[PDB]
């Protein structure tokens, strides 16, 4: 049982802080019924520029019922929640400031007196993850897929059961790529990664299309023909490799073409960031395979950054694994994605 | 035993061809002493503009089909091949009056081009399995086979003999414009058991948008004397050290071409620090697909051949460290001295019989 109140986790990201707080709902004491009121105009006030319909709704937790709400706010709004939670008397923003995120160490520079407790992301991603799938999303799917993945362009989002989990293999893409091989609520370790990962597509996009964003790099790569830039089987021998099966449509070498000025020359900025997002999706998505091959496990589930922007990724994703393991494995996703490093700090 | 005489195998690109001719010992037929010096003639003539380094890779007095002789390797452009063909036939060899059993992306075209001037019948053989066929003969007859000592040190690391006499099992990686790798159990008995699009021609193909580089020489050329560092991110650059919790050395890289998303590191970046980049990139990449293969295929002999692997030693190296990395020093990469005359090897092999 956490000692003070009330109860909240954040995830502390260099320019957005992902938090994680609970609502008690059988409340006894006019102090405790203003701290849920205080709250509700904090939120108010953070989230002024879909969260709200992540909420999960009458869970127990720590012995109590209540509901668990998820708000996302800028970084540069922190020092305001902390000071409201000290005018707001929380003995939670008293003691120690407890957090996870990769701008946990700069913030706690820029703040007047306050120690920081830092966790670690990929401890508190686990934790939190298995935690939200436990509960469910309100009786519905916590956990999709893409049923038809090797048809992107007509796959549809359809809820899988991930009742128990267990073994899971938990593919994290954030700059890079760290794949976590779950055994249970406290047997997990990171089995290895790649260093291929968002930051790579970023960079390389930047790069190549001058691109200012992640969000204008993935709208290029939305509208791009990586078929443009990469050599195809096909380009090759006329159609299918038929000696070892391999399909005239699959890849032979990403960006192969681009080894003739004449191709350069045609190719589109468009173009260079969807090869750049096939690449990628498709070299992510062969490390999985024969990841969950080596370690025996047949649930594989993608999270990170990466994901969070459009569900064009998650499709590639799944048509990469679909691809790979010859359609035996299924791409997984988690609509709590994002808010999983706040609710495992939340827990600790 | 072939049929035809005296055996070659050529492996037909698009502008050069590799051809590699036996030269028997024991001649006691003056037909065949003829032979032996008409071979000679037309490797004079089809050699006489690589030169070099080709005949120190001739095998000298090892058993072939049952006879001692010299295996030779000469390579000459695709456009005096019809005079190879014609002289073959003028000096009455049985090998080319019918049939050619050759391999290579440029046989079709060949097949195209001299079907207006000649007779002759073309057997396209698999890259792969004359690939694989070659290797397995040229493995079996100094040190063919090495590795790099020290390899985790790119720097420093020493090209030692590594004896390979027991082949099988067998994790070939083969690095072209892609990747293809082949587990090979038996003499007769391989498969492709995976690949990766991110190979050779990524390389290539990166670099030149990237630098402007226009070709694959001038690439690696970029590559050697840049420092990568300057477009990665590394493991440090996130945790200021390293990530202990999950024992992530400092130096590992974390995000290939991360640190571009910043004006700041791109405007200092320079070109030959992103074709080392794009160098490193591909080279970790193959290594632990290679590693997670072998591991998978349960193999610990894992075998780097291609046309990648022709132009440096640099990217040899850099294999090497990569799967010394990702096997934490359980897996030593190892290359071929005739790596590029297999496909050459395997189809003189294949010669009908
Ligand atoms: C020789 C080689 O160095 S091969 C590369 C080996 N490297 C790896 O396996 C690390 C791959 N990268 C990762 O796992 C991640 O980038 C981490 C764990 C280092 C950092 O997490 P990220 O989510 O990428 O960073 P974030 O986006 O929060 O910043
Ligand atoms: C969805 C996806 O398509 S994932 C990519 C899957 N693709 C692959 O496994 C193919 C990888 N590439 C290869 O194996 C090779 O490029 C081949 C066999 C097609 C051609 O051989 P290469 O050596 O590249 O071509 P070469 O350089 O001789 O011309």
């Amino acid at each position: 049982v956490p000692r003070g109140s009330p109860w909240f986790g954040m995830d502390i990201g260099g320019t957005l802080v992902k938090l994680s707080y609970f609502e008690p709902i059988d409340i006894t004491a006019e102090e405790e019924q203003e701290e849920v009121e205080s709250l509700k105009s904090i939120r108010k006030y953070l989230t002024s520029n879909r969260d709200v319909h992540l909420e999960l709704k009458d869970l127990t937790l720590f012995g109590r019922r209540g509901n668990l709400h998820f708000i996302r706010f800028p970084t540069q709004d922190l020092p305001t929640f902390i000071q409201m939670g000290r005018d707001k008397n929380f003995s939670t923003l008293q003691t120690v400031l407890c957090a996870t995120g990769g701008g946990a160490y700069k913030f706690e520079k820029d703040f007047g007196n306050l120690h920081l407790h830092k966790l670690d992301e990929l401890d508190c991603l686990v934790k939190g993850l298995l935690y939200i799938d436990s509960v469910s999303f309100n009786g519905q799917a916590e956990c999709y897929y893409f049923a038809n993945a090797s048809e992107p362009e007509r796959c549809q989002k359809m809820p899988f059961n991930l009742d128990d989990p267990y073994p899971l293999l938990v593919v994290n893409i954030g700059s890079g790529v760290s794949i976590l091989a779950v055994h249970s609520k406290d047997n997990y370790k990171r089995v290895t990664g790649t260093s291929l990962g968002g930051g790579t597509f970023l960079g390389l996009c930047s790069l190549l299309t001058g691109c200012e964003s992640f969000e204008e790099a993935l709208e290029m790569a939305s509208k791009g023909d990586s078929t443009q830039a990469d050599k195809l089987v096909r380009d090759i021998y006329g159609g299918d490799y038929e000696r070892f099966g391999l399909p005239g449509w699959a890849v032979a070498s990403s960006f192969g073409n681009m080894i003739y000025k004449e191709k350069r020359e045609s190719v589109s900025k468009e173009d260079l960031a969807r090869a750049t997002l096939v690449t990628i999706t498709n070299n992510i998505g062969s490390v999985a395979r024969m990841c969950a091959v080596n370690e025996k496990i047949n649930r594989v589930v993608f999270v990170g950054n990466f994901l969070r922007v459009n569900t064009l990724s998650m499709k590639l994703l799944a048509y990469a694994l679909d691809y790979w393991s010859k359609g035996q494995l299924k791409a997984l996703f988690l609509e709590h994605e994002g808010y999983f490093g706040a609710v495992g700090a939340l827990l600790g």
